[PDB]
């Protein structure tokens, strides 16, 4: 079925945005754990599959458009150097990626690839559940203190 | 995440109007079963257990978006004083209900918070369940006559 | 069998003020749920539900005494803003709604509703332990630390 | 042990409605059997069987007491022609029941035998039960008319 | 079906035989119970069990006759003081009831109530294998002494 | 948050009595167990664990309600040199204890401890249990012979 | 056939720390329970087991050796304040035991009691067990502080 060529470009961009939190969480996890940090490790690893299975379903649905996904071009990693660095630039890049999922959902609406939609409003879902993992962390450091907050995320 | 304050305001609506029918389900469901009516007290009983399960959901919501959920006001719980009148007191609350559901909606779409428009959809398509449920019970004693519907509604 | 008329008074009352904790708890425990305190989020849910059984109980009391139960009036909530102050203020109902259950207690002896007696009793038994435990953990951030604490009750 | 002559004496005067309640009960139940109406029967059946094992217990306690059991005094039955005269006497016997287990627990309260006072406040608690189905029966003879309330006791 | 007056008033005699024997045989088992005696308790209580399934079968058969169930009129009670006394009252209660039911099986000869006969005699076959208990243990007072005998009936 | 200090004291003699009671049962049943008397020794073993647990309820409550509970003081064991006199010297200790709870139940009613009042009717309810099993002991002595009495109480 | 009498005499001495352990440490595991230290409380209520069971052994040798056990004298407790002291005078009350079991042994050896002896050295590897948990919680206090000790020993 031949898609909107604009609503398969916003589907490109979100799956741009896949791309680059697939690399940042899959390096953030293997760091967390070479640290010992094992179930930081274990949880940004589940994070990164999250992602790698939100671009499967983007590339199935480009694809079906006949549109041809971009899987070439990669964005700016943000690798953070401590657990506070890296869970806020995950969290800076979750919020990137919902602004440009609403303005997808914005097109997908405006031309009814209300299919489009949904599977948009499925992936919107799981991010704003990935940005309150993310702010919990943060918040939780200050509540319990860094070192009583890694010592928790030690041993899974 | 930051929600919008009239999407917050809307959903503290919501879960003021859940929290009316809780406690008028509540009551309706208990008034039943102490008249002997347990096949009317178990289903009133199941539809306050849904809408505590949809404040559930609103108030976690509302504090992910960093608004402040209101338990503190309840509204006015009109409760029946015969099985017809409890039926249809329902059966008004959950008009009022889905009415300020759609408005909600109508917000939510407008400020792009898809998340809590889905939500919100969710709870609607429950409400309108609660509706054909209350309609046909209110029709059922109409075709069965008052007496037999309350028989059948004796024993579980 | 109608009822002491100020027996049912009381029995109101008592419900009133299971009406007050079933939502301070809670919203309490959503607000743990929502920082990442998911095992005071947990206790504290499983407060609520002890509350609402209560409620139910004198429901149940109360219409078969030929009384109206009154769900309409909502005292005071008093939410919390860190878990010290929650704990606090939790511990501040419960000690306030004992000293109805004993008042209570005290007319349904001497009017000889010895059964409404033992189930206020009963719930004057867990309204008991509810002091118990907040007092105790009351306590153990004083023996432990803050921090400490909040960190015990994070993970399930 | 050696109990007090005058709790003795209100523990046989129980016993005495405890054996007026086995007879009046059973043979309702029996009647309610060979009109064909198992399900009154059999609820029937059980009240009797409630009221043999309150009787167990009272003439345990009495012997522990010191006291003679009187099971040779038998009061007045008071057998009904139709459904609705059964539970309404069935349901004047509860109600003389529980006055004088009233004035029975207030002589144990004043000279301290706190066991007996347990024992008749169980007691108690089950011909409020008692009380409660009758009570009920008889409001749902009005709610869903006599002809009804038959055919739905017909059946087990 | 219209059963025959003169065999309702026989069938009644043996209802008023088996209560007088269901309470005579509750107390004499609660007293051995009592006196730590248990073995003697049990079976005891197991012969008034005998007697209120024999009670049961009479009422619904004089229900069926067309007749009224008299479980007004209650007998004398022979309650002995000590074990032989127990035993013997029990004996002497038995042999009465028997000399009434073949009286009553006379009856219904004579009427030709073939199902009466046979119920009457189902329950005589009963109480000859009473009388042979009582008989059988009153003689192993006189074989092994009534202290052995008592201590062979201490512990179930 | 503070009991009662009258309440308290009356806790603490409950609880000196208990710690009497502990040390004579444990005593009394492994000089039965010595003397090859296991099935008497086990019985008194048993009762010495009841008492056991009353004591751990007791200083449970004493620790909430801030008092502080007294292990310190033993009161007078009074250990027998046979059965009969062992038997006894219980019974007269259950006596004096079950006189000091009703003590102190008319106490924590007076003062509206309610919750306390119930776990001393507890222990009470135990003690009258207490109570039965060794009058009812003694009583067996006279009606079987010591001679059997003790020869029953050989094997376990 | 008696022991030695200054055996006997040794072995109550050592029934006697017994105890004084028991009551101690029984108190002490329930002052942890109450402030919510519940794995320090749970091992603590082992301790005092453990000192249960080794009465038990010493009573029971006593009685074959035709000994009296002297269960009426109860020495010091010394119950301490804070988690430190509670745990220092435990230490403190084991190094008294151990100290009084080596000169009971020395006794035994001496008058080839090697029954006792063995019964006694079992004993005492108990009591060096004890030693060997408390001198390392009070050291793993030093080396994790006792706010972080304390945490470890707050859940089960
Ligand atoms: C009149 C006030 C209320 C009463 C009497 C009441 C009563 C009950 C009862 C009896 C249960 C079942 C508990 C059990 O058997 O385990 C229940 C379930 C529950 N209630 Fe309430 N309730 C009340 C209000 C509320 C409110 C205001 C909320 C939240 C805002 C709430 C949240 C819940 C939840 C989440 C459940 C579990 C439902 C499930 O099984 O998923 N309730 N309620
Ligand atoms: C002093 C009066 C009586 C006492 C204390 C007494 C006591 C008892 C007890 C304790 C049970 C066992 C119930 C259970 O544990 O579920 C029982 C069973 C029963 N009783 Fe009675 N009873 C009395 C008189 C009667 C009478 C007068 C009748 C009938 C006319 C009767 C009919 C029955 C029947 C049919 C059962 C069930 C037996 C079976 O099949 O297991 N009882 N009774
Ligand atoms: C403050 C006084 C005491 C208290 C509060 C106490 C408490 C307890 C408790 C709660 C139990 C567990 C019972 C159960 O759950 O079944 C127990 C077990 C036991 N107690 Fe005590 N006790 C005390 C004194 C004693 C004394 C003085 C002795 C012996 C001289 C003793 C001997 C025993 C024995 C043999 C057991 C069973 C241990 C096992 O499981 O093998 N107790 N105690
Ligand atoms: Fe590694
Ligand atoms: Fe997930
Ligand atoms: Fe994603
Ligand atoms: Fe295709
Ligand atoms: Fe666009
Ligand atoms: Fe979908
Ligand atoms: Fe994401
Ligand atoms: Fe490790
Ligand atoms: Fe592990
Ligand atoms: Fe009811
Ligand atoms: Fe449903
Ligand atoms: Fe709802
Ligand atoms: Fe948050
Ligand atoms: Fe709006
Ligand atoms: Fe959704
Ligand atoms: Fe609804
Ligand atoms: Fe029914
Ligand atoms: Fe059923
Ligand atoms: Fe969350
Ligand atoms: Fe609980
Ligand atoms: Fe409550
Ligand atoms: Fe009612
Ligand atoms: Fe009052
Ligand atoms: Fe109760
Ligand atoms: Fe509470
Ligand atoms: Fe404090
Ligand atoms: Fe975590
Ligand atoms: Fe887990
Ligand atoms: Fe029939
Ligand atoms: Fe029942
Ligand atoms: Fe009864
Ligand atoms: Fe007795
Ligand atoms: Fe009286
Ligand atoms: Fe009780
Ligand atoms: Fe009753
Ligand atoms: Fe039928
Ligand atoms: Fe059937
Ligand atoms: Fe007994
Ligand atoms: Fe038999
Ligand atoms: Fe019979
Ligand atoms: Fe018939
Ligand atoms: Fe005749
Ligand atoms: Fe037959
Ligand atoms: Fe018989
Ligand atoms: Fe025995
Ligand atoms: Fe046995
Ligand atoms: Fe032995
Ligand atoms: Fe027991
Ligand atoms: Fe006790
Ligand atoms: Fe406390
Ligand atoms: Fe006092
Ligand atoms: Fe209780
Ligand atoms: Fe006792
Ligand atoms: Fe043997
Ligand atoms: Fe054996
Ligand atoms: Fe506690
Ligand atoms: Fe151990
Ligand atoms: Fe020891
Ligand atoms: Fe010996
Ligand atoms: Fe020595
Ligand atoms: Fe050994
Ligand atoms: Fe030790
Ligand atoms: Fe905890
Ligand atoms: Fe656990
Ligand atoms: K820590």
């Amino acid at each position: 079925m031949k898609g909107d060529k604009k609503v398969i470009q916003h589907l490109n961009k979100i799956l741009g945005n896949e791309l680059i939190a697939i690399n940042q969480y899959f390096l953030h996890s293997r760091m967390w754990n070479d640290w010992g940090l094992k179930r930081l490790g274990a949880h940004e690893y589940h994070e990164s599959i999250d992602e790698m299975k939100h671009a499967d379903k983007l590339i199935e649905r480009i694809l079906f458009l006949e549109g041809l996904p971009n899987l070439q071009d990669l964005g700016k990693l943000l690798i953070g150097e401590n657990t506070q660095e890296m869970l806020q630039s995950d969290l800076n890049l979750e919020l990137c990626a919902t602004k440009d999922l609403r303005e997808a959902i914005v097109h997908c609406e405006q031309v009814h690839d209300y299919v489009s939609r949904d599977l948009l409003k499925d992936i919107l879902e799981s991010e704003e559940e990935h940005i309150d993992y993310l702010e919990t962390q943060l918040g939780l450091i200050q509540k319990v203190g860094l070192e009583n907050y890694l010592q928790s995320h030690m041993h899974e």
